[PDB]
């Protein structure tokens, strides 16, 4: 696409266009119909592995080159293939089928007929959309009109930017007014917009309409828009379409999708390399001992097609199949239910991460905030103690009707229904009207609305103790009683909060008594203070922050009539003023707030999800670093983070500063690596100024530490968060989310973990694996991701043997028999299909654990052992390639020379010598004896044996039935395995496994 420019945008009228727009539609799959094959062909070929049998076959186009059948040249490959192809067509089409539910959800849009049914996908730039409540924004929309009679809606988007306070939008001044929805289309208006770019938070723009006398003009901002992926917390609304498809803010915020490879395929990789480069440097001597005789590059061909199944297509083969088998495994394990596999060729990556980079909001958090703790310096209500405080409220005013602990109770919980900015919102129940439900204070149809979640939890647990808020407007405030009676209250002046001041206030009057009361909330380093001299505010609030819940400090001052007139007269006067009106006011009001009243603690948690607790712990124990990269604020992450124990109960935590340039950045870091066993906790834009100057030392002080929380994290930062690491440290990072803002750091991880969000599913579907809870991830590393990694390294490792043994065979039975002769390749060839009768037994290997479930979920340290690449390394290897080059020895070696009869009777000992050592070895490589493996082996030597019955009748051989065959492959086959089962029981004995402990 060009570069981004302004545009201008006319309500309705979609047509009236500079440029053309792209579709409304989310993609999430990596090819199309035109890129489909020739990416899916270059991933293939790009790596040696495969590029090394497309060269064998392509070598055969030549006659000098020629040597054997082309069909032993292509079939496999194009198996191969076929294979690979078929895979990602299924992968791109169940991306498609799942893209369609997303882009399939069905919207009303403005026409001059009416209102028309319209799809997300199908929506244009101009559309005017009408969004419902709870409903997805499919399109980034400016807010024109809305049905609630406040004229504003709240957003939920937790989804877009990982926030859980609710956004106050406004809609466009000029068109709310409007008698009716459908004059939007009668008026000539429009919008001058920004150009798309990925600023969540910002937004630039007019509106504009032509058709009234007096041109209108409105500057437009972040407060006007509706972004797409964000939710409508209540009413229906309008809007008019700004961006589509690729150019929404979230999409925007989104990386291309990539294929991705695992880290055991790139060191499989890496070994056939070395494979390859033993064969050449073979290839390389023997051509020197005969001094280049003339046309020495040609022997070398001969001699490398020769060998060419040193590099077995068996091993990709098998290694396809354990990929499926895995993902097949993940997808029906009933204790991690609903898991999906996506990237189904990267299953072992889930054995070998380090860094697991968590989401906050919607991951470790099921967004629902509780009211938990009630302080009150003398006695704490807990959730099982709120039938005392109801109680004590229902006596208070029982009593009334017919100091002391009720009136205490009484008089935190007043503030705590009074001190909000909380709106009681009534809907429709079908019988009962809007209008009617707001006359009886209809409890069933109240909803509470509010910016801040934590006041509408103070709010509901009011309503659950018997102070009920039926009814506010921005004057009066209501409250129903346990009896049933209306207390009306006149909102003399507020206070809102904001995050600089850390507080908010409030100024009521009791009409039923007529007394002035200032009501204050707010944390506890700046209420601490305003209150009155206490023994109990610094402790308390300490232990219920310890225990990760959102604490507030409630205040009180009652305010005698003449106070409230010298300070209403002192207020007003700093607000008519012009200079420094702010800094004025702050004057007045920080006079005001002195010598208060405590009145309580609150305690409000944002629950989490299940058994994330002990999902954590389990990561811990296993060596994985957790991180928490969130969009939310400084402290719902904190608050959180030890809730969810991220950070240890006595663990220090160090708050990076705001820092602005080098300098200050500088001093911080200097600051915080004067620290030890502390966790670190820091903002955005500190990020950005020390990622900008000090990335190295950020980045190394960063891994030293137990834990890290960045908050205010973009989906830029997050992603340049898990690059870094994987830069940095060399290891694998584990991305989990649930919303729009996780997708680039999960695309941009070696393993992407989708969780299913509540109210969105891009991060699910840009996911390499997709899970409903978080609890699950326990289960799908330590389960599945290792045995998945111990398997494939198993698997390969021993069709790598397999393969060397019988190419040790084969060159010794070259040199030492007949050193060159048709008969000579006759017997090669006969010796290379010996892989058959054990291609079953082998591949059973997918089955096999070192221990149960259980064993590994209960026992995490198990998974720091994979963290050292052990299953797969140099050493394991270098141990296989021995044992192969000795056993091909041992073989051919005896079979010359027990019984050097002929040609068939050397062949016939050396291939049952090879099929039992190979069964015997599959035997010995076992850990856990699964049935299968059983049937495997029996089922290979039965359909063998079937063989030297079914050669030894047609062609003329005895040989067979009779002792001497049978003692000299007897004692062959011995002298090949007994030592090895030697070697495991010394092992066993003397050093054991960890996990046999
Ligand atoms: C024990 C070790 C001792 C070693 C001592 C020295 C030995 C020297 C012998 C050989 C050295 C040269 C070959 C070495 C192996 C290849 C290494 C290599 O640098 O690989 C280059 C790339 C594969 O890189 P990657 O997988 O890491 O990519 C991952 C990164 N990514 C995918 C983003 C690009 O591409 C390739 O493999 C191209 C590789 C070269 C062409 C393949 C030749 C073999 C194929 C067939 C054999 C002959 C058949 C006939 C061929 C000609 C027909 C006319
Ligand atoms: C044969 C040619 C290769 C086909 C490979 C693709 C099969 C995809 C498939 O067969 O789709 C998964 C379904 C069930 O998937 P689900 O609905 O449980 O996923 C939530 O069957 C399965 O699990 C079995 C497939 C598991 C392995 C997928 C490919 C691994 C490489
Ligand atoms: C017969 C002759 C020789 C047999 C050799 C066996 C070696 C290969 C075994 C592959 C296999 O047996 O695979 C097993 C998995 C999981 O089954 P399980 O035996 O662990 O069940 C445990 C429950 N117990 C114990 C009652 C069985 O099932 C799977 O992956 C099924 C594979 C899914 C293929 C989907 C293709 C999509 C394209
Ligand atoms: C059509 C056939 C496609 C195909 O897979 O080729 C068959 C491959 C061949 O490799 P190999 O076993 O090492 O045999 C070496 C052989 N003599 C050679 O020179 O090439 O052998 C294989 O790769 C077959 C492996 C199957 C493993 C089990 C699969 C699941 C079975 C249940
Ligand atoms: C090379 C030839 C001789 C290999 C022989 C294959 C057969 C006979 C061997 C190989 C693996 C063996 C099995 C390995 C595991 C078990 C489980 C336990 O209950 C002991 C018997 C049993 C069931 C063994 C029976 C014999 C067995 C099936
Ligand atoms: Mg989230």
């Amino acid at each position: 696409g060009g570069e981004a420019r302004p545009r201008t945008v006319w309500l309705g009228h979609p047509e009236k266009r500079d440029q053309r727009y792209p579709r409304n539609v989310i993609n999430n799959q990596k090819y199309n119909f035109f890129t489909f094959l020739p990416g899916v062909l270059f991933n293939q070929f790009k790596y040696f592995f495969n590029l090394y049998f497309l060269l064998l076959a392509c070598s055969q186009f030549v006659p000098e080159m020629r040597l054997g059948a082309l069909y032993t040249y292509w079939v496999p490959l194009g198996f191969v293939l076929a294979v690979t192809v078929i895979r990602e067509a299924v992968e791109e089409i169940r991306c498609y089928v799942r893209d369609k539910e997303v882009n399939s959800q069905v919207y009303s849009r403005l026409t001059a007929r009416g209102t028309v049914k319209v799809k997300s996908s199908n929506i244009q730039v101009g559309d005017l959309i009408i969004v419902e409540k709870n409903q997805r924004v499919p399109a980034d929309m400016i807010f024109l009109r809305t049905s609630e009679k406040n004229g504003s809606c709240f957003l939920r988007t937790d989804q877009l930017d990982g926030e859980t306070d609710w956004k106050l939008r406004l809609p466009v001044a000029c068109t709310q007014r409007l008698p009716t929805a459908a004059d939007l289309l009668q008026i000539r208006s429009y919008v001058y917009a920004e150009e798309p770019n990925i600023d969540i938070h910002n937004f630039v723009g007019t509106f504009t309409r032509e058709d009234s006398d007096p041109p209108i003009s409105e500057s437009l901002s972040i407060e006007n828009t509706l972004w797409a992926g964000t939710v409508v917390a209540s009413g229906t609304v309008v809007g008019v379409v700004l961006y589509t498809g690729r150019e929404l803010r979230s999409v925007m915020n989104t990386s291309n999708p990539r294929s991705k490879i695992g880290l055991f395929d790139l060191e499989v990789n890496c070994l056939t390399k070395i494979l390859f480069g033993a064969l050449v440097v073979v290839s390389l001597v023997m051509v020197a001992l005969q001094h280049f005789a003339g046309r020495w590059y040609l022997q070398i061909i001969r001699f490398l097609l020769l060998f060419s199944n040193i590099i077995p297509i068996s091993l990709r083969v098998n290694l396809d199949m354990g990929k499926i088998v895995y993902s097949w495994v993940i997808r029906r394990d009933s204790k991690i239910p609903g898991t999906v596999v996506r990237s189904s060729t990267i299953p072992e990556q889930l054995g070998r991460i380090s860094y697991l980079l968590t989401d906050k909001t919607g991951t470790l958090t099921q967004n629902e905030m509780i009211f938990k703790r009630l302080h009150l310096g003398t006695v704490a209500y807990g959730l099982d103690s709120m039938d005392e405080v109801q109680s004590h409220i229902f006596s208070i005013y029982t009593q009334q009707s017919q100091r002391t602990m009720s009136s205490r109770v009484h008089e935190a919980v007043k503030a705590i229904a009074l001190c909000h900015n909380v709106t009681p919102v009534y809907e429709s129940n079908g019988v009962t009207d809007q209008a009617e439900a707001e006359k009886q204070y209809e409890d069933s149809c109240r909803v509470y609305q509010a910016s801040s979640p934590d006041e509408v939890a103070l709010v509901q647990w009011t309503e659950s103790v018997g102070l009920t808020l039926v009814g506010r407007d921005q004057s009066s405030m209501q409250l129903r009683t346990p009896g049933d009676q209306i207390l009306n209250f006149t909102i003399l002046q507020i206070f809102p909060f904001t995050y600089e001041s850390k507080r908010m206030g409030i100024i009521v009057r009791d009409e039923s008594t007529g007394e002035i009361t200032f009501y204050m909330k707010g944390a506890d380093v700046v209420m601490a203070g305003i209150v009155q001299y206490n023994d109990w505010l610094e402790e308390e609030c300490g232990n219920m922050a310890r225990e990760g819940l959102r604490v507030l400090v409630v205040a009180k001052k009652s305010l005698a009539e003449e106070q409230y007139q010298d300070f209403e007269a002192r207020y007003v006067q700093a607000k008519l003023s012009v200079h420094d009106r702010s800094l004025k006011v702050a004057t007045v009001i920080e006079s005001l707030e002195m010598e208060m009243e405590l009145l309580c603690l609150t305690g409000v948690e944002d629950q989490l999800q299940a058994d994330v607790r002990p999902t954590l712990e389990t990561l811990r124990n296993a060596g994985i670093k957790v991180w928490m990269l969130t969009g939310d604020k400084l402290e719902t992450a904190t608050c959180t983070a030890k809730n969810a124990h991220l950070v240890t109960r006595n663990q220090d935590i160090h708050v990076f500063r705001l820092v602005t340039n080098r300098g200050e950045a500088h001093l911080e870091l200097n600051a915080f690596r004067r620290k030890h066993d502390c966790a670190l906790v820091i903002s955005g834009d500190s990020l950005e100024v020390c990622l900008k100057y000090y990335e190295y030392e950020f980045m190394e002080l960063a891994c030293q530490c137990p834990a890290v929380v960045c908050c205010r994290c973009a989906p830029t930062q997050k992603a340049q968060i898990v690059r870094l690491l994987q830069e940095r440290t060399g290891k694998l990072t584990c991305a989990v989310g649930d919303g729009g803002n996780d997708v680039s750091m999960i695309q941009e991880s070696d393993c992407g973990v989708g969780v299913e969000g509540k109210e969105g599913k891009q991060a699910s579907l840009a996911a390499d694996f997709s899970i409903t809870q978080f609890k699950h991830l326990g289960r799908l590393l330590m389960v599945h991701g290792r045995n998945s990694y111990k398997r494939s390294a198993a698997l390969s490792q021993f069709v790598i043997h397999r393969s060397l043994c019988i190419s040790t065979m084969q060159a010794v039975f070259s040199s030492v028999f007949y050193f060159a002769s048709v008969p000579l390749y006759q017997g090669f060839l006969i010796i290379g299909y010996s892989t058959i009768y054990t291609m079953f037994p082998v591949f059973s290997l997918v089955l096999d654990k070192d221990v149960k479930s259980e064993v590994a979920m209960l026992y995490p340290e198990l998974y720091k052992d994979l963290l050292k690449g052990r299953p797969l390394s140099y050493k394991t290897f270098l141990i296989w390639v021995l044992i192969s080059i000795y056993q091909g020895s041992t073989i051919m070696y005896g079979a010359l020379l027990l019984f050097e009869s002929e040609f068939v009777h050397i062949v016939a000992i050396s291939f049952t010598s090879l099929i039992l050592t190979e069964l015997l070895m599959v035997a010995l490589t076992i850990q856990t004896w699964h049935w299968l493996m059983t049937v495997a082996e029996l089922l290979s030597l039965a359909c063998y044996i079937a063989s030297l019955v079914f050669l030894h009748e047609f062609i003329d051989v005895y040989f067979i039935a009779t002792l001497s065959f049978l003692w000299k492959v007897s004692v062959i086959t011995l002298v090949s395995c007994l030592p090895l089962y030697v070697l495991k029981y010394l092992r066993r004995r003397f050093s054991p496994p960890s996990y046999s402990k």
